[PDB]
């Protein structure tokens, strides 16, 4: 399954996160969800 999570903050920020090439944040988790994160505290992504 695909989530969405908007990340508006350091606190809201992963601390186990990956990033691809392109610049997009995404984590998948033991129970199978992969989660894509949307970086919005960072500007210069």
């Amino acid at each position: 399954p695909t989530r969405t999570v908007a990340i508006s903050d350091a606190a809201q920020l992963p601390h186990d996160y990956c990033t691809t090439p392109g610049g997009t944040l995404f984590s998948t988790t033991p129970g199978g969800t992969r989660i894509i994160y949307d970086r919005k505290f960072l500007l210069d992504r």
